[PDB]
């Protein structure tokens, strides 16, 4: 059916994501789990669940981590979808540049290892910062000669989940299933488009507050966790749902419209942007326009695009220094 | 309509179980989260999920843990179902006996706090060892004069998930949805009843191996996690499923048949046993007979019951020494 | 918990609607079936399905049909939602005016009988023409003093299913789950609002043809049945879907936004209109504005409203003359 | 990827069956509708429903009916599953043997026409009497040299629905999802095996009445319909559910255990029987034993098998005389 690989499976997001995929993957599928620590334990725990027709596979990377880990090279054979959720924490004395450099190098190494074996797979990038790790992944795919602009997806759906939760909390009992969220995936680059959902909106003063809340929502969860770090359970939810949209599209079981941080393929001045796309059997099938927006949303988007172009440049600069 | 409290919500089991309940609870429900550590973070993380009509509430207990925590007393008001997943799964320097006393203490304190506010709630006990913590819960409820034998459930379903997975792996493509598991919830007390499922079984030499594997399956996960972890994702799955049977039974939206470690209410010599029950609007509606078993299963059940009887006694003796 | 009565359960729409509700109603529900012909057969057939937790009740009306059948009086006790799918869709020698009088009288007798026993029930009117039968049901409720403007719903959702299918056929692979349809529920009164759905639209000349096909879609099925039949399976699908939104709303399992032909409660000059509402535990919880529309849609809506006004007036006249 | 054809789609079963298939078929499927009268009307009616990803096709046969209708020949191209729900009513003047001869000849002609174009399809026979029409379909497929014993299925699941409904009505609140029903599919040939379901059974007088009720349920509905004929809405339900098991099995999306009236392939003296099978990608994957039964069920099955053998011979004798 499909073979979905979670890369960083023993992680905060990767354990709960792996459980939701075990529950939701179509009968006949394989769930492949990789991590440099904890992967056997996760696979042994998930393998006890009574899901008939799901094969659980895993591989353990070396500690300390090696580039091009041969356990990952073997697990990556015959994978359709790679969900990259690997990451390392900022330790006391690590600068922001050090954190960026450490996680950028992990995304490069993992995409090189996986794509050298399964170059026609979809890559779903969760590892932050998405605005930068996506275009690092593209540069890495270009370097081996297998970049497919329709199969690289920056996972930005957690913004949509938040934007939806917050507007439904404000408009109860009027509910919507989703809110378009375009631009990028961090702070000022996040642009919720409430003007494109149905029904009367709260006053513009309230909308400024809600839109701001979407932009700083990650910091809201960092503060509430008081040292345990960023969102895990809501990112498992967003990641599992996004992965299941890809899977169903690859299997011919849906043609879903989603929001993701994607190669704009000449549709925009910005070469990567969170935008609406339809997914099909070959990955992205159609790039949709952003569509009509209010003057407030257009100003937010011009500001966002300026920062996204800097985020992308920072990714490509890192990728060309190392590759 | 229903308010479900997860007591121990920031734990390895608690966080994934809370995520599943957030996804699966009926529209109009409340999900109440309590922990002595990390409760605010978890609630903040889960509150960002776009599940319309689910209210997420939390309370943080004091550290160090205090008896009868007033933050719990407040959260416990209007709760229909308490899921007790708090506990200490392991601690270097502590034996099985030391951990029994620690987990017994936790269960007594939490059940007294919760039942003093919400005496008509259902109590689902996950905290190990279930064979002792369920009767400790019963002795606690009796001490405050509110014990309802139909509202106390020891959660033993993870044995059934394991028994189903291992027999489906053996018999594919012949699949069953469940396997009766009776007796108790640890090692020698687990008795899977493969004779009671449809279709031809493997040889008895193979069945002996499968039944043994169910009994020591927890140890298989501990070993895969290098002695430093235990089953968390498979217990979240079992816990969420069993909680949702209790929720739908309370709401009149199902009358499901489940296996749980319950008060036998005079239907067996052993006063608590993992047995088949039907759930309804008032908790347990019917206690079913174990049903026909082979001589091999009868021999395992006789051995198991002798152990469960000492496990119960040990739990009731702890409870009476401290109540 | 919920008791749903299908009134006209043995008809072409009533039999398939009853089947879908039997499959989809929440565990613990009752499905109550009534007809003047065939009800015992339909109830026996449905009662054999292995749906745990659903009770199937029926009653058989006398022939020839009487005002206020006592079988219906007894079945109507404890019913939360009445789905009125009774009627005469065609008869050789009868004009559209003749069919109006027949369907109008059937809706008056059935709404009086039901509401005399269960006045707090929601009333879902499927019987055509909806533009006239919905206000006739309102005048009948008023006549016994139990009219609740939040519990009467004219079922217009078939126009939405068609509008959605036709726009999804045109824009494949881009799929939307619904299209707003406002105004009324016949011919020129049906106003699809394609400007209110996501994603790029076909050119205005194409949207012209799709909007027109929605308006005459019912004739498309009548022609394909050689003049001897009409939409039954697609109405059963729409009927069952709309009923399930009312049921979940009443049980507090959803607060859905639906398009229905409803009493506008002073939110519009036109006293009944197909417009967006949110349903809750007491029926309509919120009446939403039509919202921003294109100059073409504004023009279609102005023509539609003029015709809906005449259709309402025609209904309220029938009800006051009888 | 699946193309399911309903042959008799404008009939009392075929209209409701086609609606349920339109709702339940996987996204990407095709629903093909054929009838000698009303098929354009049903197809126009179903084609207006807002189901994304389902293609609706139809063909209309000639009236009066002709053998090897060219419209069916074209519609049958690329079909994976043929659901045969055609039939003509007994009008006054017609004996019980005029009824049998006209329906048996319709089954023969339809199977000939469809299997000449799509010999590797599954054939699901709903047309009555199933005990005879199933073996007629088999003789027909043998004459053109394409009989696959694993791809011919007599649909007997309506007896399971009824056996399940009746025992659930009697045992409430104890629910089971299915009851084994073996033998054949009419009157005394129908043998519900209540000894093989979980939980305590009602007393023998209650069981006797329920077993009898399953046997005469077809007649209970004919009487209630008081001249409108046999079951339609509950046969649409059973037929849709059966078709959906066959569909998922062909697509690799399930390996369901079902009860159907099938070629026993040397597993029983009786050459066609309602028995348990597992379905997979090539139709019947495994034929299971009837399993252990009580002396009363063994007495009922022995009588049943005597009459099923005569019903088979009645079909074969008809087919060999016309083939
Ligand atoms: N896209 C989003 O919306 C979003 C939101 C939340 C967090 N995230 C990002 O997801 C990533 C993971 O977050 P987390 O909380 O789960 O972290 P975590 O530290 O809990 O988990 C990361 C996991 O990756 C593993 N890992 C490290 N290097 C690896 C390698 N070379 N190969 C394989 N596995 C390796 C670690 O062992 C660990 O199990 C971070 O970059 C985080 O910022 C993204
Ligand atoms: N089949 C089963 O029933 C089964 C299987 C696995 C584990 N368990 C049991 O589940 C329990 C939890 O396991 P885990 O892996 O999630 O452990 P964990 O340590 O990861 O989480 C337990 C949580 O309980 C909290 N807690 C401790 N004392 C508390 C108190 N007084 N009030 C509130 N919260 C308190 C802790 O802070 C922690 O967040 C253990 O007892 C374990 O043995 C049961
Ligand atoms: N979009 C819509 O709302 C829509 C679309 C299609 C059809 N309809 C309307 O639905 C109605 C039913 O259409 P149909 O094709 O099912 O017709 P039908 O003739 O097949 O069924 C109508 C049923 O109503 C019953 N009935 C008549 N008078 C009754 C009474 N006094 N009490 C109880 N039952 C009574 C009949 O016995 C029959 O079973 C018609 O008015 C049709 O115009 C509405
Ligand atoms: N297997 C079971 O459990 C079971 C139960 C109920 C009824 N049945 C059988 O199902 C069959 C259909 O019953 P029904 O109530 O829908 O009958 P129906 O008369 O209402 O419909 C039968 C349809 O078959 C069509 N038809 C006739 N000849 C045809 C041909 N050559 N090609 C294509 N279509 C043709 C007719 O035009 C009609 O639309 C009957 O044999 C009935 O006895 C089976």
């Amino acid at each position: 059916m499909v073979n979905v690989a979670v890369i960083g499976a023993a992680g905060g997001i990767g354990q709960s994501l792996s459980l939701l995929l075990l529950r939701e993957l179509p009968f006949g599928s394989t769930l492949s789990l990789y991590d440099v620590v904890g992967a056997p334990g996760v696979a042994a725990d998930l393998s006890h669940i009574d899901r008939a027709g799901i094969t659980v596979k895993h591989a353990a990377g070396k500690l300390p981590p090696v580039p091009r880990d041969p356990a990952l090279t073997e697990l990556a054979e015959g994978v359709d979808v790679f969900v990259i959720v690997a990451g390392v924490p900022r330790k006391p004395g690590m600068t922001r540049d050090d954190l960026f450099n450490v996680n950028a190098g992990i995304v490069m190494d993992l995409v090189l290892t996986c794509a050298s074996v399964s170059p026609n797979a979809c890559f779903c990038i969760v590892t932050n910062p998405v605005n930068s790790t996506t275009p690092i992944a593209a540069q890495t795919l270009r370097k081996i000669g297998v970049y497919n602009k329709n199969k690289l997806l920056g996972v930005s759906l957690l913004d949509g989940l938040r934007a939806t939760r917050f507007i439904n909390n404000a408009r109860h009992p009027l509910v919507v299933p989703y809110v378009p969220v375009v631009g990028g995936h961090s702070d000022v680059t996040i642009v919720p488009l409430y003007s494109q959902i149905p029904g009367p909106l709260p006053d513009e003063s309230t909308l400024k507050e809600i839109r701001k809340r979407v932009q700083v929502a990650g910091t809201e969860v960092v503060k509430a966790k008081a040292g345990r770090g960023s969102a895990t359970l809501s990112m498992a939810e967003a990641g599992a749902r996004f992965t299941m949209h890809v899977v169903k599209a690859l299997m011919g079981l849906d043609t879903p419209m989603v929001y993701a941080y994607v190669d704009t393929d000449g549709e925009h001045e910005c070469p990567f942007l969170a935008m609406p796309v339809v997914l099909g059997k070959n990955g992205i099938e159609r790039r949709l326009p952003i569509g009509p927006i209010t003057t407030v949303e257009k100003e937010m988007l011009e500001e966002a695009v300026g920062v996204v172009k800097k985020n992308i440049a920072k990714g490509e600069t890192f990728a060309r220094s190392k590759l």
